[PDB]
């Protein structure tokens, strides 16, 4: 899919990639590293590109984007960005933490369009209210939202009530190898904090071991299968015949971190509402302490309401 948006009457897009549909008269921008963000960007992209500084170091390394064109741009800080030639005009433009992956930002667009919030993939946590460029009085007149979770009865616990699910279920397996579906990106504190609650070594691939060592985590991952239990693989890995593969070698639990209602033919792989997307009811709270006049799915296929009674006037 691609869940990347060109914003109307702005010369916005935001992981939005295709040249045809964009045109000329546009600025833009990538929230984070997903592919589903990335769909047509790759290293024949020849126009500037405004990210996050570690969205910056991952593109260049993994999609080949000439430095010439990436343009990394501080967080927490209004970065005053040309949209012309002679000095016309300008759009004022702030990075949040979305925390949602690593690099992964909300963006603030200022310009003659107004005022815009658009969060990209986000999870809600108190401290984004808390942001020195959202505690200044001034009025979203936009708010693109991540919509993924956005369904009422659709209960999901925080990432720390669910990171404690899946401690639970390792818990009751202490003979068994894990296997945690990933996708290349993301979920990495997940995993340290599995590596210090269980004292294992967790087994990652060259390139997550990688990414590991930029942000910074403890001193647990390793490229050594033989050296943890907990393995980081491929989500795509998890089925039926792979757990029957595994099983030869050693006893074998898989999990699967996500929101999504996925179902398993195998006893042995668990679905755990382990969620980088915000709830319905982080949502809700959101939006009811920004008051935006509208509210814009970033994800236009899926679902998205109940944000009527929180909505601004002007
Ligand atoms: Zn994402
Ligand atoms: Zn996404």
């Amino acid at each position: 899919s691609m869940n990347g948006v060109l914003i109307p009457h702005t010369p916005i897009a935001v992981d939005f990639w295709s040249l045809r549909r964009a045109g000329t008269a546009r600025l833009f921008f990538l929230s984070h590293m997903h592919s589903d963000h990335t769909v047509g960007l790759s290293s024949t992209w020849a126009r500037p590109l405004y990210c996050s500084p570690i969205t910056a170091h991952l593109l260049h390394r993994h999609l080949q984007v000439s430095k010439q064109w990436i343009q990394a741009l501080e967080v927490g800080e209004s970065h005053v960005l040309p949209l012309d030639e002679i000095g016309q005009e300008t759009m004022t433009v702030t990075l949040l933490d979305a925390n949602h992956c690593p690099g992964s930002v909300m963006f603030l667009f200022e310009g003659y369009f107004g005022t815009i919030l658009y969060t990209g993939d986000f999870r809600y946590t108190p401290s984004m209210l808390k942001e020195p460029a959202l505690t200044l009085g001034k009025q979203i007149h936009t708010l693109y939202l991540d919509n993924t979770n956005c369904n009422p009865a659709l209960v999901l616990p925080s990432r720390q009530e669910a990171a404690h699910q899946i401690v639970q279920l390792i818990r009751k397996h202490p003979q068994h190898n894990i296997k945690i579906g990933l996708y290349s990106l993301g979920k990495e504190s997940l995993l340290e904090q599995l590596a210090l609650e269980f004292q294992t070594w967790v087994v990652l691939s060259p390139r997550r071991l990688e990414l590991v060592q930029l942000l910074g985590l403890a001193d647990v991952f390793t490229v050594e299968e033989k050296a943890g239990r907990i393995h980081a693989v491929d989500h795509m890995e998890i089925c039926h015949s792979n757990m029957l593969r595994w099983n030869q070698t050693h006893p074998t639990i898989a999990i699967l971190p996500t929101s999504r209602k996925i179902h398993s033919s195998h006893p042995d792989i668990h679905v755990i509402p382990y969620s980088d997307h915000s709830s319905y009811s982080e949502l809700r709270a959101f939006v009811a302490a920004l008051k935006p006049c509208q509210v814009v799915p970033i994800v236009s296929r899926r679902p998205c309401g109940g944000f009527q009674d929180s909505l601004s006037p002007r």
